[PDB]
């Protein structure tokens, strides 16, 4: 039987990193977010082998990890 | 040891559907793009069980399919 | 005339899935619910085109399947 | 001089515990929240003895500490 | 693989609290039992993560100490 | 003074992944090469913060690993 190949890209969102920053200006229990931050990214490129319309196997071609944007939490205390 | 859990969202682009239409008013051999396709996507959210910094298992939580638009080609 | 658009989500409850487990400590003919379980749902997001106060067309934007929580039945015999 | 007995359930939120970790690769003076943290709870069951409408005494039947979750923070280090 | 959870309960007897009163001016050297004293019990509730039919990790959900009674002893 | 940033690309060869497949068939202390290895390629993009013309520090912005080819040997 013959075969064919096709590439697939799968994106996994990385956990948002949250920075806790201290600001002496804020009261004791007062805190706000400086920025919401965007999730980082883990992109994998795969290659599938197709035999009779079925993926018979797959190889991982590459894996790229891109840092995201931090979520910044600003509070009036230093932990 | 102890364990924690976390959410994991994974996106997969779906193969674009391509319809082929025909037009006699058009010379055979000619092909026009009546509609550029748009790839839909499959978004999966999983729940990973983390032990000692390592994911030891995962359960599917939800599976979403964002539709997308068919590619349409007219051939004389 | 002019038009407006609006999104609406439709939720269809999914049949609860029930798992049957064997408990050697249970007497024959005796069983109990270990987990009532919850129904999964199929959520579809649609977009409507409204003309003069009446839906004139709709597109299916998304189709999601949210897994439910299994109903767990434990009994003192093995089916 | 006859008596009756009564039970009471008392609850109070426990303070979230916070662990501090260090990472050499992280910039000194920068902190990242690893785990939010959730408050535990202490549930106490007491028993009172009532004589002539007043509580003459009370015993502690049980004490349950419903475990919460630690707050985990990582700090950059040299 | 997928995972599942399960809750375990575990009872453990606690040491018996000791108490020592002191008199009626009893011949210093002798002693009488004032109270039998029973052990208190700690009840721990755990939740195990199961993967491929094996507990891979466990967390403590709660800890209950059911108070006992002291063994009171009167010494002269 | 003020500061600016610049990004730098760095590529590295990854240590070849060694795979050993045993076979009770073939004799003692004998080994055959099933597949030659090929190193994976790691491409990291860094961001340098520059003050007064000099790099004071640098952060990692993205890391790509282009999988290689395992070297497979039959032992046993």
């Amino acid at each position: 039987s013959e075969f064919t190949t096709k590439e697939r890209k799968v994106e996994e969102a990385l956990p948002i990193k949250e920075e806790i920053r201290y600001d002496a200006s804020l009261p004791l229990g007062k805190s706000y977010l400086l920025q919401e931050g965007k999730a980082g990214k883990k992109v994998s490129v795969y290659q599938d082998v197709i035999v009779d319309g079925k993926v018979m196997a797959t190889n991982l071609l590459s894996e790229t990890v891109v840092e995201g944007q931090n979520r910044i939490l600003v509070k009036g205390s230093l932990e």
